[PDB]
This record gives structure tokens, sequence and C-alpha cells, in this order.
């Protein structure tokens, strides 16, 4: 380890959303142990986005996640070879993102390469009218699947004029080499957008997550 | 008063699964400020189910969900006009079902009514197979919606052979009187065959549930 | 055969729909082979009924579906036993009903009996707002599986404001005796009410279906 | 016109499959008028993929479809500025597959440029184990919504093994000026691969697609 108490990150993303293209980079640093991180980020291409940053805001860290010590901390253990992480976005209103995701080592930094494409989102929606603001805490379901870790979430964002945008998420954790994988789980995470001008072309994030059993058991 | 510390109630259910046709009835008991309760039940018709009884277990009181009392307790507040309750759940292998139900307040005792329809069960999956063997400790994502209250939960069946067979549950809850919803919430929850034969035509259960806000709030 | 050039068909629906009971009765007739017939409900109980009378219409005869000869009519095939089938429909505003039916023959007549469970419409949504006008006719793909024959449709309503309103349909039809099954193919539908009363306690419908290979075959 | 009953086109894609990254070139042509079109491709990186090459094929022209004059050619309409389009594939199994692509008219050449992401293929599925073999004819539901066109298809894949593994398309069609769009219809097409190498890295496909109204009308 490999894995130090503080440690960096350099995030990159592609995307396309309803046909918008776009490109993203940014960096962020955390205690990997003490499951909490942050990160800033500039639009570097297609900016200002047509669409609410929300969407975009949770695919930029899982190997921040603090875990007691009886379950396995598969993201941790998978480097410094890394994993890959993959997932897709069910929203309530028909919208549908697909991302994937390559999380690596250099020199003591985690290199983060994100590729992400968003359909049918319709054009006077809450994503493509913006008028989302933040995702609720939420509750992550881990279960170990086919050789890798899997996960699903009931997620929500809160609509500006009231009431809530339902997203379900389905994810998915490959080691890039055979880790310890743990058995049903959970994830608790609260991600809030502490900081952004005016179009959104410059965020900043900050994340708290942590693993733990059903509290009934 | 009308909830007291300690509540009895009845019910009986008809269902149907991949056309075949059962009813079942049931007698239960609990603490509904405590977050337990208990239910005996007996397949009166076309007994010897043809399938796991898992898909079952869940349908038999949500009155008894624990709440701080921050959290407006909805289903409480319902009675003695009582609510209504539907469901779907959706199962990894293409298994759906729609379940309708009616709570009442009856000489002390709650009254369950309930409608069961499932359809579309590999005859060759764990369902219409018997490989389940009881779901994991599960976690309900809570909020206020269309004047109703909503809830979804990523569930799984542990499977005999080892591994889960993943359900996704959507609930509705409906007050047959205006009472106070409240906010985005969660409900965590434990059901457990506590007994039964071995074609489970006599089962009893028991299940802990308890309401609460986000650990990280 | 049993199966005249003639043959009339009684059914009778329990159904409920978001909470909301109901009873249905009625009385058909068409030519099996030829791809035709039309059904005369009446709402028997939980009458004036607070949805879409279209959500019910498609749940009123798959045996008169016209097949050419190197396709095998499977449900024909099932009399004089019958068949049962059962559905799924889920709707784009998450509105999902789950549908289980009995086919069988008596007295030279076919007999009906169904189930439905439709759940989670959203109150302001076309269907509790009665906003539908009918179907447009459509295209169920079909294909033999797990012994059974399985077919899906992508069905959409048309409504008094412009536009539709998307539901897709998932059936599995179950012959009550082992038969020959076709393999993958197209049945066209044109289901059109042709009368009604003013509050739709009383309604006629008719439907035109035929079997067929894709064109390009 | 910009639109000549010959014409060929050039075709480029960059896609990730469960964290596989691959890029694909290649080089097609047809009769637009009369929906009939061939493409050669080459895997110019990420070669002898590990997946389906089946997955792809639909990824590679609805310009070249044969519309009657009483149906606007939306897609053939919005030359020479052209026209985007996205999908969503959904596999019975979990797989989900986002597709985003471009399409232009370079100096009487067709260029395509197309992004793609699947995610949730099970390692031992058909797609990842190549046991599928070519796409069944199919039919898609189109129809005008939110000022574009959309469609949706349930398809098919044979499998080697035997039987079919069902695969649900949702397609957008976004032209790049709003031109006429057409009302409900329908778009039989058949896809075939004519030609192929031992490790799919140089494929050859052929395919015939037309429009046209519900038969029944």
């Amino acid at each position: 380890n490999v894995i130090k108490e503080f440690m960096r990150f350099k995030v990159r993303m592609e995307g396309t959303v309803n046909g918008h293209e776009f490109e993203i980079e940014g960096e962020g640093e955390g205690r990997p142990y003490e499951g909490h991180n942050t990160v800033k980020l500039k639009v570097t291409k297609g900016g200002p986005l047509p669409f609410a940053w929300d969407i975009l805001s949770p695919q930029f860290s899982k190997v921040y996640v603090k875990h007691p010590a009886d379950i396995p901390d598969y993201k941790k253990l998978s480097f410094p070879e890394g994993f890959k992480w993959e997932r897709v976005m069910n929203f309530e209103d028909g919208g549908v993102v697909t991302v994937t995701q390559d999380s690596s080592l250099q020199d003591g930094c985690f290199i983060y390469k994100v590729k992400f494409i968003g359909v049918n989102f319709p054009s006077d929606g809450p994503v493509m009218q913006k008028k989302t603001m933040g995702w609720e805490a939420s509750t992550e379901r881990l279960y170990p699947r086919d050789g890798v870790l899997k996960g699903e979430i009931h997620k929500a964002l809160k609509l500006k004029d009231g009431g809530h945008y339902l997203v379900e998420f389905k994810s998915i954790y490959m080691a890039k080499k055979p880790v310890q994988l743990p058995g049903y789980y959970y994830v608790d995470s609260k991600l809030d957008i502490t900081s952004h001008n005016e179009d959104y072309t410059i965020v900043e994030q900050y994340e708290r997550t942590e693993g733990r059993h059903h509290l009934f058991l």
C-alpha cells in the first residue's frame, strides 16, 4: 500500500448528451480510508453545457469508499493495477445513460478516464431544462456477481419547483486483476456541489461515502 | 387511539402465478410502534404451490413500521379508515408481478385483503423450480408523490446453490383519507421464514421494520 | 372440427385499477379462420369506471387470429382443452398492469375468464384522466420459448390533445395440452371501439387480427 | 435533390463493450430510394473483438430507407445538413447499450460517425461467448415525438445452440434542421452478414429496408 492516507486524482471525460458533444477535465483529492473526496471540474469542450450538471456529477471515485475491516475493499485491493467500472442510469422520463470508465494509478496519483453517452432526454425535461438542484443522499445495494462487484441504487434529483426526478443506477466494478470480493452489503453516499461558476463550466464537488452491512444484521 | 401497542391482523390472499390459481389465509400480530410483527399462513386452495413461497412472503403489513417522531407515519395516520397498497415486482429473469391490497380496521383488528398476479416466470427459473431460500435484509427508498407515498427497493433472494436472484420492488401506499405525507426517507426491513412444512402449505414469518432518515443526514 | 367457422364467446373480468375494483361481463362472436371478432361488454360492478376504458379493451381472443397454413395455429390446436394467457403491459408513465386469463370451450362456445391488476397510474395521467382515444393498429412479434408461445408489441393509444401514450405489451400463451408451436412470426391487429354509452358502462368492440411471416421473407 | 439514386457512405465507430475498447471504419453504398444498401467494415483497433459482432451490425444508415410518397421521408429531407441518431438497446439478460451518431453529407458522400457503449453483459452469455447467429428480420414502430422522430423494435438474435436472444431497440432520429415529420408508421428491415473472416476483423453486410403504413390501414 500503495494507497496512502492522502491521494490525489486526475480525471477526464468525453461525453455526449442528446447529441451534444463535450469534454471535461478535472482534479481531485481525498482520504480513501476516511470515505471523503473532492473534485474540481472544467468543461474543456462544448461548454457551457445545454443540460443539468447533476447527471454528470456522479461519474467523477469509489476507491475512496470507507470500508469496515470485515468487508473486503475490492476497489482498493485492485491497485496498483486498478479497475474499470460501468454504469447504466435509467431516468424516469425515458432518459438513458451508459457510462464506461477506467481507473489506474500513475506515480502515486489516480487516473480516471471516462466515456459517457446520454440519450432520449425529453427536450422539455428537467435535464434538458436544467431544473434540478442536486442529488439526495443515497444508498447502494452491492453484491458479487459473475466474478465482479455489482450495485444498484434508487436515486433522486431535487426539482427546483419541488418534488423529485427519479433515476435508477446500475453499476459494475471490475478489477483489472483477481481480488477478493465482498458479499451482500451497502454503501451510503452523499454528493454535494460546493461551488460553480454561473454557466457551470467550472465546478467543485464534495462526496462522502461509506460501506456497511445492513443495520439489522 | 385505534392503533394500540399490540395489534393483531387477519389476511387473505387471492393469487395466480404462471396460470396457477391459489388462495391463502393467515393471522398475525405485532407491536406497531416497535417495528415487529409475525404472521402464520396456510394455503387454503391450490395447495402445494408449484413455485417458491418467497415471492409471496412480502405481501403478508407496513402499519407496523416503527417511525421516529420527526417522520410522519402516513400509514398509521390513515387509520381507522386505513390504506391501500399496490406494488410491482420486476424479476431479473423476466418474471413480473403486480399486487393490489386493501388495509382496514375491524373490531380492533387489522384486516388485509390481497390480490396477486405473477406472470412470465421461466419454467426452469428459481421461482418455478423453488431454488430460493429467503430474502436478504433490505432498504426501501421512500418519497411523496402524486399525493401518495411511494417507495422502491433492490431486493434479493438467496439461491440454494449459492448466489442471488434479483428483484426490484416498486410500491405505492394510498391512505383512504387525507393525512400527512412524509418527505424523502428510508425503511429498513428483514423478513424471515420462522417455520414451515416441507411444501410450504403452512408457514410462519417474522419481520422487523423501521423507518429512518439516511445515515449521513 | 370443434372450432367452427362461426364461434361465439362469453367473457368475464374481475379487475382493479389504482385500488378501484370492478367487474365486467360480455358476449362476443366472430370467424376464427377469417381473423375477426366482436364483443359487447357491460360493467357489472364498480360501474362508472374512473379510468380509460381503452386499457381494458385488449383483454377481451387470440383463437380468432387468422393463420396461414404454413404457420402452426397453436391457440386453435389447443382446443377443445383450450389455453391460458398472461400478459404484462408497461406504460410509458409508470403504470403497470398484469393480466392472467383462462380460455375454455363449453356449450359449443368459447369461455373467457380474466383477472386484471393495474397499478402506478399517475392521477393526472391519460388513463386516470380519461384522455385516450383508441389504439393505433399494431404488430406483435412472436416466437416459441420455454415450451410455450410468447409475443411482444409496441402499442400506442391516441390522445385527445394529440400525441400518443406508449405501452409495451408482453404476452405468454400456454396450451393446456401439448400442441405444435410455430417459429418466429408476426401478428397484425386493429382493435376498435364501435359503440359505447356516455359513461362507458356498455361497450362494443371490433377486432381484426391476422398471423403472417415478416414481409421480406 | 442532393440525394441521388445511388450513393456511397463512409462510416467510423469508437466503442467499448464490457470495458473492451475498439475502433472500426468502413465504407458502403446503396439505393436510398429503393431501400437497399451494403457495407464493408474493418476493425482498426481493439483487434479481434471479444464479443458477438451482431451487436454492432445495426449501427452501420436510415437515409436509405424506401418510403412511399405519402410518408414524409424525414431523414432524406434533412439533407444536405443531415441528422443525428441515438439508440438504446435493452438485452434480455441485462446488457445495455447506448449509441450516438452523426450523419452528414460531404461532396456526394454520406459521412457517418458513431460512438458506442455497451455494458453489463454476462461473461457467460451469448454476447461475450459469441453464440449468436445473425438477426431475424424486424419491424420498427415509428411516431413523431418531441419535435423528432422515434421508433422502437422488438428484435432477436438467433442462437447457435438454437433459440433466440431478445433485444429491444429504442431509437431517436434528429434532423439538424426541423423538416417534415411523418405520423405513426412502420419500417421493415432485414440485415444479413454477407461475408466475414474468421475473427470478424473484416465484415460485409447487406440491409433491406422499407417504410410503410400498417397493413390494415
